[PDB]
């Protein structure tokens, strides 16, 4: 039967403590602006939060964000995690300054901070993930393949307890960053902005003229004359009629996408965690801009 992971608040800590950690992440995001040809660390931090959470298996409550297990070599050397060492290195000085925060809390908070600082929706966030030992590290192979179709995507996300709307909303994070050939065997950005969180992914899927091509790694990807790309799994969202309707909805309603993304992303980051009835309410952090910082 499933493991139980009970959220336990870092001793004596409250909203103000976590806002300080948020602020340190946000300030470093602003400072270290030349990483990845001036994209900055925002996208890789979102990907780190997702891959550290996305190992979860609803059937037995293995993997997931709780244990912060990416810090162990089996997980940080997962071929699916290639490049995420950059997000981990970014977070190192943060963890040094705030050694009291758990690894799971830091990885998930990095993702929340990145989305909000890149002008995305507010993502409520709860503390209390607790570091678990090396033998709790999930095996490689729990993160999704990119060369597959809509049926694969739908089935895959059932393991994370996500439905069609939640899947399409989550994939909207591909507005951010790019594929890097040496990391994943795919090359190129999904859009123009790269470090601003918008509904551009959906607009690009629908509005661009896509050609199925082979990249320099001999893998198929969909390319547009604008210099954008889509993975086979991204493109599957417009091949499947159920996914397509949701893509159209998000392409035509920025607010609805923001709201749905926020819920799904929080859910992703919280999967596998039992919050005590008297745990604090989720925190909604202010951006640097909102603070006048
Ligand atoms: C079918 C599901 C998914 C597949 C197959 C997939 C696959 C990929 C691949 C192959 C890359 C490129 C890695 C590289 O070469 O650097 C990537 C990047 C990225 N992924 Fe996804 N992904 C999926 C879902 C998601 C989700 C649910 C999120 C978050 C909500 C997400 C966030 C990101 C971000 C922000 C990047 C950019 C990373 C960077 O620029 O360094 N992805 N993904």
């Amino acid at each position: 039967t499933p493991l139980v992971h009970v959220a336990s608040v870092e001793k004596g800590r409250s909203y103000e403590d976590f806002q300080k950690v948020y602020n340190a992440i946000a300030l470093k995001l602003r400072e270290d602006d030349e990483y990845d040809n001036a994209i900055g660390y925002g996208p890789v931090l979102v990907r780190l939060a997702w891959h550290t959470s996305g190992t979860w298996d609803k059937h037995d409550n293995t993997g997931g964000s709780y244990g912060g297990t990416y810090r162990f070599k089996k997980e940080f050397n997962d071929p699916s995690n290639a490049g995420l060492q950059n997000g981990f290195k970014f977070l190192e000085p943060i963890h040094k300054e705030f050694p009291w925060i758990s690894s799971g809390d830091l990885f998930s908070l990095g993702g929340v901070t990145a989305v909000q600082e890149m002008q995305g929706p507010k993502i409520p966030w709860r503390c209390g993930r607790v570091d678990t030992p090396e033998d709790t590290t999930p095996d490689n192979g729990r993160l999704p393949d990119a060369d597959k179709d809509a049926d694969y995507v739908r089935t895959f996300f059932q393991r994370l307890n996500m439905n069609d709307r939640e899947v399409v909303a989550l994939m909207g994070a591909h507005a951010l960053g790019k594929t890097h050939l040496k990391r994943s065997g795919y090359e190129g950005p999904w859009g123009a902005a790269n470090n601003v969180f918008t509904n551009e992914f959906y607009l690009n899927l629908l509005n661009e003229n896509w050609k199925l091509e082979k990249n320099d790694a001999n893998n198929e990807q969909w390319d547009s004359k604008s210099g954008y790309m889509m993975l086979p799994t991204d493109y599957s969202l417009i091949q499947d009629p159920k996914y397509l309707s949701i893509v159209k909805e998000y392409a035509n309603d920025q607010d609805k996408f923001f709201k749905d993304f926020s819920k799904a992303f929080e859910k992703l980051l919280e999967n596998g965690i039992t919050f005590p009835k008297d745990a604090p309410s989720p925190f909604i952090f202010k951006t640097l801009e909102e603070q006048g910082l």
